[PDB]
Parts: C-alpha cells; sequence; structure tokens
C-alpha cells in the first residue's frame, strides 16, 4: 500500500532551473523513491514519508523568495500498483521547522469506485472547518489557506480519512507561494 | 450538462504576468464562461466550446516563445452541478489558430467517478492515444502524449468523451509543457 505524489514545481523567474534543483536538493529526500522527468516529479513511500517530502520541498522553494507553485497529485491504492519503485520519522521536520510560507491551495478529492464518494469530499471539507484552514468552495475544488505546515496538516489528514474507507484515492494540489 | 475546466498558466520568466494576460486576451473567449482568481481560470460551457478555449490559450502562450506549462482540470456531470455559470456551436479559435503551432508533451490521468470498470475506460484512453499516434507511454498515476498541440488536445478531447458518454461524473487531469530548455529542437 505505497503511497506516491507526482507532482510540478513552476518557478515565476528567469531563475527557475536553480530554483527547482536547489528546492529538490535541500530536501533530505532519502525516505522517498523519486523520478524527476521534463514535466514532473514522482516520489514513492509511506504516507508520512511523502507527505514530510513534499512540504519540505514546498517550504525550500517558497523560501527562494520567488513565486513559486507546487501543482501535483496524491494516489494510494490504484490497482495493479508495482510493489517495487519505494525505498516512521519525518526526516524534513527538524530541519524546516522554523521555515514558514503561506499555502493558499486549491485541491480535489477523488475516491475511485466509491458510491458515496460525494460524502467523502463532504468530510474532507468538515475536517479543514475543523482545522481552521477551510476557506470556501469553488467549481471543481475547494480552497485552504493558512502557514504550510498546518495546510499540508489538512491535506494529509483528508488523506488518510479517505484511504481508510476506500481502496483507490487521488487527491490533486495547486498550492501558491509569494503571488504578487 | 455543463462542461468545465480549471487551470493555471506557469511562464517560467520574470515576464510571467504579461504572458498570461496576452494569452487570455489573445483567445476568443466568447463562448466560454470564466472565473479568474490568483491560482487558476476556470471556463465552463459545451465540451466543444471549453476544448477549444483550452487549446488557443495554449497555443497563444506557447508562442510567446517563454517556458509555459498549462495544468488544470476538466470536469462534466459533477452531482449537483450549477445550470447557471455558462453562456446558453462553432470552434470560434480553429480558424485563428489553424496556422499556430506548439509542442504538447503532456501527463494526463483519466478519473471515471462512482465507476466500477473506471480501469477499463483508462485502457481505452490509452487504445485513443494510440490509435491517433499521440501516446508515448505509462508512468505512475499518469499516461504521457507527445505531438503537436492540434494532434494532442484532439486526444485528450477524444478521450473526455469517450469517458463521459459511458459515465456521469469524469474529471481529468493534463500538464503540458511547451519550450522546456531541455527539449532538443531539430
Ligand atoms: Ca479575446
Amino acid at each position: 500500500r505505497i503511497a506516491g505524489f507526482r507532482f510540478s514545481l513552476y518557478p515565476m523567474t528567469d531563475d527557475f532551473i536553480s530554483v527547482i534543483k536547489s528546492a529538490l536538493a535541500a530536501t533530505d529526500t532519502s525516505k522517498v523513491w523519486t523520478k524527476t522527468d521534463h514535466i514532473s516529479t514522482v516520489l514513492r513511500g509511506s504516507i508520512d514519508h511523502v507527505f514530510d517530502a513534499a512540504k519540505a520541498i514546498y517550504l525550500h522553494a517558497a523560501n527562494s523568495e520567488q513565486h513559486i507553485v507546487m501543482n501535483g497529485t496524491f494516489s494510494i491504492g490504484c490497482p495493479g500498483d508495482t510493489q517495487g519503485d519505494t525505498y516512521d520519522k519525518r526526516v524534513n521536520e527538524d530541519a524546516v521547522r522554523g521555515l514558514k510560507a503561506e499555502a493558499p491551495c486549491q485541491f480535489a478529492l477523488y475516491p475511485m469506485n466509491e458510491p458515496d464518494y460525494m460524502g467523502l469530499i463532504m468530510e474532507a471539507v468538515d475536517i479543514a472547518k475543523a482545522q481552521g484552514t477551510f476557506v470556501q468552495g469553488v467549481h471543481y475544488a475547494s480552497e485552504l489557506d493558512g502557514d504550510a505546515h498546518d495546510v499540508f496538516s489538512t491535506l494529509e489528514a483528508v488523506f488518510r480519512m479517505a484511504e481508510q474507507q476506500t481502496n483507490h484515492i487521488t487527491m490533486t494540489v495547486n498550492l501558491s507561494a509569494n503571488s504578487p
């Protein structure tokens, strides 16, 4: 039951190559299997290590002070998922404990082959409301805001709630830092 | 049965504000309802008008010659969807962009909702892309396409129509990359 995150980092700056390279390099990526291509990067591992890596990459990118966006898809349970392309402690948490970044976010939860999917989606919104990160609903997505630590905590709570109930789920996120 | 596309345009350039503004302004947006916020824009309308608009926006952005990416989600049929936020047949951009070209390497994922046969629809999607010559390979969590934008958007619309004819609520994510500096050009 391997978790994955396929994401892209978008630096709105002439210095984009360096910004991406630095954010990935600055992160402790030792607990996730990674593959980068010219469109995106995929991370695979436990839920814990995938979310820990994803937050750290965002915080390092945001702390470039450039306008950057992280847009990706979390997935777990996909039918036929390989047992390979993988290799506890949130290895980045201490290192980034003093970093902050605002993380306004649009996200969408996709519980697959699930008759009660709209209910799982409503529970996701309820979790965001309880945690203080929910802003509003929009067409095709919900909106979160707050600091990255809180927004990533909400996103993980939602994903965990859903993956406990339904075999295959995905969840898109679109998180914007230093927006003009 | 209104179709939608929530998308972001990411120009990897200091001039990003101007690039996004131009791409949206250059497009004939007369047949889609739009709403833009600081993260994304949503288009709503007919399948035809939404895809016509999406392709044009991509083509105009790419012809800025800057590295730009379009990332978004097409959606149709969500339970309880409003009958509002649309406008009440021709692909209005088709002719204006008929001479534009742009590489469209793409990762995409189809999500047929509340559908026991979804993995089968996804396989049908791969079959369409192969049939049209745009399929490259499967990757974790997505399929890859490549070709010119007119070809890639054609594959994407075909996949979308195939799925929406079979299941009530579908979504489909797309990530299209133009002018990547790592791409080898002849
Ligand atoms: Ca216009």
